[PDB]
């Protein structure tokens, strides 16, 4: 026996995290075994009693792993034998580590996903609640990281909330396919003892049962799917982080993170580094790496079970802990950051209203092309005079288009600017208000 | 201006494919602009007529792209001006290339997903039909690419069909989020003219409208998703390809692909190369590469629109054409390959029944650990006598365990072996029939949706 | 029988046509080799080489007509040859396989492309170095966590990107080395069966050496993968420079303005310039990485030797070669034509950024690290309480904090003095920047030669 | 003003403590440079070096106690140093940053690791080449599309993998050289402010040269990326070799059997061995590639200079270093102890595989390529008709097809003669194989 081979093959170091679900799966299997008459009533009692002790050992942190333990399945089996004797061996009857390992992982994932959902909905709720409070705040909207047009700060917050809501929906879709029992698939051909799979389903609380035994022990669709959901969520978080890091620069000055989510030097007490957001942004790569690895692991693999499949667990574990930490830090950052209403409003410039000046002519019937040419001229005329467009005289304006009336004065108002956007989904207050309502309802349906 | 910059920035070369959907998007927008008062009834008639003429030029292949057209959106508006004059310019009022391009890509992807769905469901149907017909065929089931135990050829075919059915379910989920109208989001803050977005939705036949203008124009979730669906689908096909390429070796000898899906030489007329399956398997890399690229493009990008987002189209086009081609070739391969029932059956060996021999004792009350011990003794006994286990004598077996009775001869039958797995999902004939029924019911639902 | 979708998917002619000229060059060399092996006559050789020339010429002019039967470039070029000189043409492929012919084609193509990519990369690096030399006096904030950390020379910023790009150039040279090995003569997988003169082929095609093992030479796509790895790391460097430049071009930072040629805008906001050029560059990091990811997946788990899977290499190489070629030139245009705002870079320098220098001032007078740092922190607090900035504290103010503070301390509050502290090799001190420029010109020279 | 999730997420101590020793070496070299600069007196230096050595030993003995306040390995070492020698410890970080300290620690560790990896890699290559020498007489089928194409020597196959591995070894040397550049003395980003003697730090730490630009030296992770690229392409090679051997080990091919140490089996089927070793190896290509993917995404689009995002480099490097070390050794074991079936390999050789040589026979006689080819096809065609193998055709039968067929055609139908055709450099002919073995031995020598 080669020690390097043994260490490489062995999965106990990390798969012991599945200790509890593994016992849960065995208890369920033991009850079906009895029903199938493989075990006597008394034998069942003994088995279940022993399994409960083991759950407790792991639970209290007293379980002692042994050098011989290849995986969590062998470890639990070894300890039950130690606790109740020979009778423990009837438990693996008609059972394979192949369907046992995917049953364990799916039960762990269903529980993990339930937790991730709570944190994801909390992040969304936090953004939506903040959008509701700061709905009167206006700042520049950007394209190419250049000032485009005024937008409400809440529109920006809600843009991230909406995208995250789609991540929550995908999470639900992933959870559905994970909530399918694979136990009773045996090594690849199914269970040979006509085990009551419906009974196993009910006991382990799965929603339905796997359709084909070969597919059940061979596929890791649920792992890839979860990693795809995870990666896109991180993409969203990498973008929100990017936005917030830039807005927190001294140059932008739109906001400041709380002390808990930033770092800084006593020599420059006014400066705060957004470490929280940089950690979050870098995890998009950490999680994407996991998705890439499993995809490459599964590609070109022959049916059915192959040891290549063992690489699934460490990837799922890393991403579950990554998502759980990242979502809570994101929530914290969003709920505690402080905005500078003053600097956001200060960033609004008259130049950003030339588009609105053109729209003014459009609403009066001037064709789009000529309205844009007119505004461009007003902008040019102001520039030649060394003044801003909101300062041009009505006479100056008419020298370019008699269509400009004294009411053109209303164009140079940033509230009036964002208020143009009443069509559904836009930045006008009535629209932002509607979005908050839709999101509250969406979160409700998702939580449910 | 810099020529190389202009070439790199211009998207006309490929976004040309969006010609029809772009025209369809402008027609719906034109209709809403008229209802909004930006266009007169007559102007709307002139614009829709001109737009219809451009649609025909593209379909007929006579559209003339000018050196000045930077993108499909520009080419179409230029042409509309050539056709109807000045009024053509009012078309873009309140619209932006930002909400126009994602509307175009979504309309295009919605149509492509319908076509892909059709070929995906056809592949699944083909595998299911063959499993129904060849339901008596039995062969080795593998683990570590080593013979593990008997299974029905149909169980193998259905394992691939079940996976593909999950792919079809994901396709639907992706299609749902793609079927959301982004038009009327403007450059980023919304449409400034109170365009009737419900009307645009109904005209373009989208299921609902986008919730937030900034997100509608900035996100490419729908591209990523589609690419994740495509990639997992390809993973499944590369696995089925791996299986069939191996099963097609002369060493395995289980099956032979038709001439249409293989290649060969006259010097060796009996040898066939599965080029079709190798093309398919390598397309998993091709598709995954598009997924990785778009994810990297979006990572770390600030809000809202950035030119980085232009990389979406070539990746979507490639994957759509890869899937449509790959799915039809896969269906072809599955329906036209020829299996060797004789070699598949010859592949089944006695050695593969030692587990069964152990279950035989188990079903008689013998504890798992000791039934396996007894079956082991049996194997060794036959081993030291130069004979296969099914040739071991009744008294021989008895010397090992008295619980071995005359009825043990039924263990040495491969049909009885697979018939052990009647538990839902197993390889027993009844289970296979149930699966066929389940998938058919599943396909019915996915199709009526 | 034949399936239209299958033959369409298997056919590579639509893209492998690009290898037309190099496919013909490899045939001219193999022909010459066949003649030496005694397979062709001196008379035939002249015929064949004469026909290949016409073919080679037809592609060059753009008059070659591909036919429905042409499944790939190898088949197309042969078809036309037979059409040009007759049955004698059919002897050219004697002992040759599409297996060793296609890899020979791709490497010759990549050798030429890499030489072109080298020129562009070296020009980008030279652009950054020469600009650094000219603007060596410009000082602006150095950033960490995108927060102002400390004064640095703008040329130090330019050279940081130049140095990274230099390592990309070095990698390109290593990749080209392995690409510059002849695979022709490996046959289908067991080698050339006619005892062809591989050295003659090497010489004729101008490869540096020949492949050591037939199976490997036929199935490996290492040269494609590392070309792609090199391309991907190069794009990463460019994505970072793009990010910096995009942020520095914001009106918030106001450090620089791209030229109109490499940006977009509207007459409605004439002063605003969108950095489309840099955005295209940043996004191509994804595009190129996607190619590396695809080929690695195509090769993973493949059995020996040739398999049709390998056909996916060509489209990935073509895309990346064309992407780098366009991207590097656009990058060079961006760097050489952008305008910096010395005024704004200078205005971003604040007294608060010298608190670390203030501590260092004490460290050089023997004050321990902890005490000096504490001392500076106290000055920062005193300044704030007094309603001023640290460069405004009086000597008495400073002495009340530490006895080591002497009148010369006023020299700390000078940004040139600040960057001039970093004379240790690699720092932002003017002499260090000068040295780097000289080292980079040297490196470019040696790489240029290599 | 502190958040437990944020703290846990931000600290790197859990994993960067692996850099405990090289961190100490970096501190010792720095301390010496400081003494030379005059920042430390010789006496202070002797006390600092003495404390650093004790910390080095504590880690060596697994006695080092990490405290909850330890954010990273740099912080934990500085804390303990002060506990051991008092205030004097504070002068050590003078003019230094964790920014140039961490990359120095990572390059030192990676240089040591690449040294170990090269040894195992060179040993894997040697294993293949020496086996090829010994089994040089063995012949078996060569495959294209996994279909029998033409006879080749077993040694040609083995050497094909050795040659690819040899390029991996070359890339490793290239990567090591760029890793062997000292970044210490770069400070936070602008360089070292105390005119520290970098050439001295270089000599003490044994780097080949020193970094050229402080910002780049602190910001770049090229060294991490290209080492992950080297590792990923190396894993691709191993995945390819694993695929070949897993297939050759099938009952269906019967070409070889793995030893018990690197295989797994079933008790009811003692003659069957599962190549778990090779599957673990194949799957690791995905695991390593995942690491490559993650770091690329982490770096993509990041602004200069240091960002907390860069913290993700370490876990990826450690995982891959440990993966290659184990994988290379297992691969060596599998190749060294596996047993081939000369009988089965020769058995797989068939007359059908010689039609090609028959055509070559005519071309050497002077028959134009296409004629020789068409003639060979007629030969196989007629053999089939008469329902006999091609080696059974009478010279008469052959002459009717082509006048150029002489009695010596009998030479074509021999497998050794078949492989012997390939004497051109690189071919499978015994002489060509011998030349390869010699070339590879010299290569391995030079790569040292
Ligand atoms: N070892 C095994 N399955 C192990 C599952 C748990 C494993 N650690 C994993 O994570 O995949 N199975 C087989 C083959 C079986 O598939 O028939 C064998 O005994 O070699
Ligand atoms: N050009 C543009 N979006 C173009 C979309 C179509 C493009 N080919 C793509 O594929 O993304 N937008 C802006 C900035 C706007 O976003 O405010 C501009 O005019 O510079
Ligand atoms: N099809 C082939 N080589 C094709 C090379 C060019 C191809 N378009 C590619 O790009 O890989 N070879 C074989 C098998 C040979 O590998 O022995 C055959 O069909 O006979
Ligand atoms: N935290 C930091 N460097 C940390 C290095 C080690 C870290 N665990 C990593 O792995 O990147 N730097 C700064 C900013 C400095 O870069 O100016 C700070 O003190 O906030």
């Amino acid at each position: 026996t080669d020690p390097i081979m043994e260490k490489l093959n062995s999965s106990i170091a990390y798969d012991q995290r599945l200790s509890e679900v593994d016992i849960q799966g065995s208890m369920a299997y033991a009850k079906a075994l009895e029903k199938a008459g493989i075990l006597t009533k008394t034998e069942l009692e003994k088995i279940l009693s022993g399994l409960e002790k083991i759950s407790e050992e792991w639970s209290k942190g007293v379980f002692v792993v042994k050098q011989s333990d290849e995986d969590i399945h062998t470890a639990n089996e070894r300890r039950l034998k130690e606790l109740i004797g020979d009778i423990a061996g009837k438990l693996h009857t008609g059972r394979s580590r192949n369907d046992q390992v995917v049953t364990d992982l799916k039960l762990f994932m269903k529980n993990s996903l339930s937790i991730i959902s709570t944190h994801l909905l909390q992040l969304i709720k936090t953004l939506v609640e903040r959008a509701a409070i700061e709905i009167d705040v206006i700042l520049p909207g950007y394209t190419h990281l250049q000032k485009a047009q005024p937008i409400r700060w809440s529109q920006f917050l809600l843009s991230h909330a909406v995208a995250l809501t789609r991540d929550s929906e995908r999470l639900g879709e992933v959870k559905k396919r994970i909530n399918v029992l694979p136990l009773g698939s045996g090594a690849l051909a199914g269970n040979p003892l006509d085990i009551d799979r419906e009974m196993l389903r009910s006991e382990l609380e799965f929603a339905s049962i796997s359709l084909n035994s070969m597919d059940a022990i061979s596929e890791r669709d649920f792992v890839v799917e979860f990693l795809s959901f995870a990666t896109l969520l991180m993409i969203h978080l990498s973008k929100m982080a990017e936005d917030l890091i830039i807005y927190s620069t001294s140059e932008f000055g739109f906001l400041t993170l709380s002390d808990a989510f930033s770092t800084g030097a006593s020599l420059m007490p006014q400066k705060k580094n957004p470490d929280s957001l940089e950690l979050i942004r870098s995890k998009a790569g950490r999680v994407f790496g996991r998705l890439a690895s499993i995809l490459m692991v599964l590609k070109g693999l022959p049916s059915t079970y192959n040891k290549d499949l063992q690489e699934d667990k460490e990837a799922v574990f890393d991403v579950v802990d990554t998502l759980t930490a990242v979502l809570q830090v994101a929530t914290g950052v969003i709920s505690t950051l402080q905005i500078s209403k003053e600097n956001m409003e200060k960033a609004l410039t008259p130049e950003m209203l030339a588009t609105d000046l053109a729209l003014y002519l459009v609403r009066k019937g001037v064709p789009f092309r000529q309205a844009h040419t007119a505004s461009g001229k007003a902008v040019h005329l102001a520039e030649t005079k060394g003044i801003t467009i909101n300062k041009l005289s009505l006479e100056d304006l008419k020298s370019i288009s008699p269509q400009f009336s004294s009411d053109v004065s209303q164009v140079f108002n940033f509230v009036n600017s964002v208020e143009q956007y009443t069509a559904l989904g836009g930045t006008a207050k009535s629209s932002v208000t509607t979005q908050i309502e839709q999101l509250r309802e969406l979160m409700k349906k998702q939580k449910e």
